[PDB]
Parts: C-alpha cells; sequence; structure tokens
C-alpha cells in the first residue's frame, strides 16, 4: 500500500555517463557501446546560441576537441559526427557497463525516469511526463544537458529523452536519442512558446484507480457517463480527450477494482466540475496525470 | 530551474541488494562486507507474526536456513546473529560492490531515499521522509521487507532505514540499520496506531523559498511575525514548532533570496489561514513537507 512518484532504478544508466568538454562548454554524455551520445550545442560558445549553424560551427571541430571523460579517465575520440541534434563521439574502448538497451520515441502522455547529470557525474533521479505539448517539467540546471530520460523493462534499458533546453517559461525540451526534438523546439536561443499543456486524461484516470485500489474512495460517485459527454467536460477543462484506445488500457485497472472506466470518468467529471472541497486523494490536492495505467500496474503489482 | 521530488542515484544500492529465504518467507537483505542484514521477521510464519519470541524462533534456525541469493548466485552463510530486530548473516564472501558507508539514526523530519525491492531486484526509487510520528509514507507491497532507506554524501552511502512492516492504517514502519525501530513500532501484527502526523515546518519553509528561487512568488506577502506568533498559528495547523536552530538552518535559503525567515513564516501564516484559492506552489495544491533546507539548497546547486 503507498502511492509514490517511483522512478526506475538508475544504476545502469549511472554506468553509462560521461562528461564531454568542448572548448569552455561542459555537458553530459551518454556511453553506449564505443560512441558517446550528447546534445550537439556543446560545440557552442553562449554568443553562438542566438544564430548557430551548427554544420559550420562543426568544421572548426576535430576529434581531439571533444574531451570525454568517464569517471576520472579520458577517452580517445577516434571519430564524430552529427546527426540531428546529437552528436556521436566514436570513442576507442567499449563501456564496460553498456547495460542492453533500445531508443525509443516517447508519445505525449508517456512518462519516464530523468537521472540529472553535472560534469559526467549522476546528481539524482526523478519520473516525469512527456507533456502533450512536447515539454518536460524537469529539474535542470547550467550544466545538465545531455542528462536522459529512460525507461527499463527488466534488463532493457529504453533511452527516450535528452536534455538540451530550458525555455523562458521554466519548462525543459529535448530531442529523442536520434537528436530529433520532441514537439517544435530547436537548439536556439531564441524566443519558444511551449504549447497549451493540457491535462493526461488517460493518466488522470489511472491515478485515480491507483487511489481506490490503495483506499482512497471518498471521489466514488452514484453516477455514469458516456465518452461523448465525459469529453465535453474535458475539453472545457483542458483535458485530452479521451479514447476508445484509453478505455481498453484502462481495462486491466477497471478489471482489478471492479469499477466501469465510464463509470470513473463520471467521478471525475465531478472532481473537474465540484473540485476536491479541501480534501485530498493519495496525499494530493490536485488530479496527478504523471502515472501512465502500466505505471500503476506496475506500482500495485511490484515489477522488478 | 524546477523542482522536483528527486531521489539519490540508486546504482551504489542495487549493488547491496540480495534475497534472503528463510523457510518459506522470502525478503530482502542488504549485503555489505560479509554480512547481509534483513529484518528478523524473515524466520517467521503468518501465524508466528501475531505473537512471535524472535530469541525461541531462531533457536529452531542454523546458517544452512538462511538462504541468500545475490543475483543469480548463492551465498554461503557462516554465522548468523540477532541485533535488535534485524538478522545479521555472516557470508564467506565480501561484496565486491560495497561502497562506502555508514549507519545513521535520522530524526523526524529528515528525508531519504528509498529503494523498494522484491526477491532481492530493485524495482524503484522515491524520496520521503520520516515523519514526525516515526512512519514513513511509502510504496512497500508484500515481499518489499528488507528495502532499505540512505541519503549520498559525494561518494559514501549513509544507510538510515530498513522496511519492516506496514500498518493497518497504510503507513509503513521499520528500523534503522542497527534493528531499533523509528517510534514505538514493534515487529508484531497486532493493534498499533501511528500517532499525529504532524507537517515539518521548516521543511514548508525551505520548500517556499525553493519556490521563490524558481519563480513562484503569488504568495509572498507585506507581512512579518515573530517566533511565539507563527507558532500560536502552527500549533492550530498541527506544524510543527518552530526553533532558532531551524531559523539557523534557513540563514542559506533566506541570503539567497533576500527574504527573511521570519517574513517567510508570515507567508505561510496567511497560506495557513487563507489557504492556496485554488492557486499552486510548484505545481502542487498543498504545502509540501518533504524537502528538508539542505536538499533545496542541493537540488537548487547541482550537488552530484
Ligand atoms: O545549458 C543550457 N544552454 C541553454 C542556454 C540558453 O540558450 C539555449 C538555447 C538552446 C539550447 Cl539547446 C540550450 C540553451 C539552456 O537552456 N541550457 C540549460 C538547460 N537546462 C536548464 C538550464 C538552467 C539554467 C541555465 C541553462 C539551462
Ligand atoms: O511483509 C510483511 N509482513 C507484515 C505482515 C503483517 O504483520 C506484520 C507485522 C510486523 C511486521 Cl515487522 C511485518 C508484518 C507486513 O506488514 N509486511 C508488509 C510490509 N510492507 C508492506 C506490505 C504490504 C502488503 C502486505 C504486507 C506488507
Amino acid at each position: 500500500s503507498g502511492f509514490r512518484k517511483m522512478a526506475f532504478p538508475s544504476g545502469k544508466v549511472e554506468g553509462c555517463m560521461v562528461q564531454v568538454t568542448c572548448g569552455t562548454t561542459t555537458l553530459n554524455g551518454l556511453w553506449l557501446d564505443d560512441v558517446v551520445y550528447c546534445p550537439r550545442h556543446v560545440i557552442c560558445t553562449s554568443e553562438d546560441m542566438l544564430n548557430p549553424n551548427y554544420e559550420d560551427l562543426l568544421i572548426r571541430k576535430s576529434n581531439h576537441n571533444f574531451l570525454v571523460q568517464a569517471g576520472n579517465v579520458q577517452l580517445r575520440v577516434i571519430g564524430h559526427s552529427m546527426q540531428n541534434c546529437v552528436l556521436k563521439l566514436k570513442v576507442d574502448t567499449a563501456n564496460p557497463k553498456t547495460p542492453k538497451y533500445k531508443f525509443v520515441r516517447i508519445q505525449p502522455g508517456q512518462t519516464f525516469s530523468v537521472l540529472a547529470c553535472y560534469n559526467g557525474s549522476p546528481s539524482g533521479v526523478y519520473q516525469c511526463a512527456m507533456r502533450p505539448n512536447f515539454t518536460i517539467k524537469g529539474s535542470f540546471l547550467n550544466g545538465s544537458c545531455g542528462s536522459v530520460g529512460f525507461n527499463i523493462d527488466y534488463d532493457c534499458v529504453s533511452f527516450c529523452y535528452m536534455h538540451h533546453m530550458e525555455l523562458p517559461t521554466g519548462v525543459h525540451a529535448g530531442t529523442d536519442l536520434e537528436g530529433n526534438f520532441y514537439g517544435p523546439f530547436v537548439d536556439r536561443q531564441t524566443a519558444q512558446a511551449a504549447g497549451t499543456d493540457t491535462t493526461i486524461t488517460v493518466n488522470v484516470l489511472a491515478w485515480l484507480y491507483a487511489a481506490v485500489i490503495n483506499g482512497d474512495r471518498w471521489f466514488l460517485n452514484r453516477f455514469t457517463t458516456t465518452l461523448n459527454d465525459f469529453n465535453l467536460v474535458a475539453m472545457k477543462y483542458n483535458y485530452e480527450p479521451l479514447t476508445q484506445d484509453h478505455v481498453d488500457i484502462l481495462g486491466p485497472l477497471s478489471a482489478q477494482t471492479g469499477i466501469a472506466v465510464l463509470d470513473m470518468c463520471a467521478s471525475l467529471k465531478e472532481l473537474l466540475q465540484n473540485g476536491m472541497n479541501g480534501r485530498t486523494i493519495l496525499g494530493s490536492a490536485l488530479l496527478e496525470d504523471e502515472f501512465t495505467p502500466f505505471d500503476v500496474v506496475r506500482q500495485c503489482s511490484g515489477v522488478t
């Protein structure tokens, strides 16, 4: 019992964190096999960030200008290439701690763990979600770039995010491990607005199921609704539209609690329309949307 | 920018997690040097838990009845002893992954990271605090016993908690690594009520400082207060009394923001008396008390 914003164990990802320095810029890199992945803005000065031409900036860089340090030892860079917004630095040594891994591009609403790093050293681990506007509400200071987001499936690490940027609004932007930004963000110090941060409806529902499983049942009501009626209310409250796919994905939680998905939707509808009235659900005074249905099943069943 | 409930990287603690089986009971153990630490209730059956006499139950156990498994390999138990509510199993092999470590007994209000484990395998990591009633609001299923709480200071892991019990109220109870329970809890399946769960005032204040640092300033007011006046209001709201030690501990956050501690106290006082009015602070609709002043300084400065 108890429900916590839980992150995946970070050991497997800690074994991959290295420091990459180019000129005066130092950020983090991810060392998997004989390649070190890092944000391409490592080649930029703070003046370059206003309007960088990464191809031209990269021409003035050779293998020896990229200083890669793993722990306290220097890695020899035998090649370098730019793939979208990331640099791939080929080193002569394969990482002996390379876990089984995949590079995945997640969809908005999906959650992942972030290992915040500085100078190739891990400082903390937290859980977050890819917002529907393709930003992440992270915790990153200067020097955190190159910190990664990942999920673990038993022994396979699926790397889904690499930190690149903080927007003027305090939200974060980054890429998948192929260098493609999530959302319309570009690695430039220019005016970039995030877009409407809507609530991940299916995750809120999953978290309502988690509360029922853990004993918080005050919000359960005598009502039901339809997908269309619920969506009318969801639109008004800037909630993502709920589809039949979402209902299907909530099926195992619905089965475990004996509460039909549309009944939980009517409970959520009354919570949006009437508020919490000073009450809490799983020790929270707002509706939490950063647990997917898979996270709730995982946490409530103890998958290791 | 951004403020997240961040846990310490868990790699160093993952390298210590083993599975301990005695009879039909399987729980987690912590392997440091040639000793495996685990809850003594590993020797109990579910019937034994009602009224166990651990000394008598232990007499019927020999070294070979404790099955210790690290990863996929079995450790040879060459000795066993009971120290308060923990068993120490001496094994013939020192853990090659033993980090630098200490065993510490924390005070209520102090925070730590938990690596929730099942069958000696880590499943997740989260941050929590030792509540003023000596319980922890964790996330633990059956089989999680022996999961540990720790803090990391650069390379030294200070182990402060070992999970033992879940109370009928869904809160958790456990010991330090010397086997002494936090609070008045005993390792028995008997009626045990936690006590008043008060709010950790100094942590709430620290988190208000974190919000100011990260831009959430709406709650800052034109008022001030005194320690005695603030404490009158704090008592009414079941908040821990604020002492001069707490004011001193908040000094570096006070210095960074230019907001005197007593001014932040008057802001908190108005928040307790008038509520949030549908507003949020650091994306939260309630006052968060599970970040110490040290955690805020650490997160906001990037200590690795
Ligand atoms: O290190 C960098 N360089 C920046 C500086 C601004 O101009 C740009 C523009 C584009 C890109 Cl890709 C990065 C950058 C950036 O946001 N970050 C930071 C990342 N995350 C958090 C930060 C917290 C404080 C300070 C800087 C942080
Ligand atoms: O594994 C055990 N044995 C228990 C069973 C109850 O009687 C006692 C009495 C004292 C002690 Cl020390 C432990 C135990 C206990 O609480 N836990 C559990 C720990 N944490 C979470 C649990 C979630 C579900 C189920 C059991 C959980």
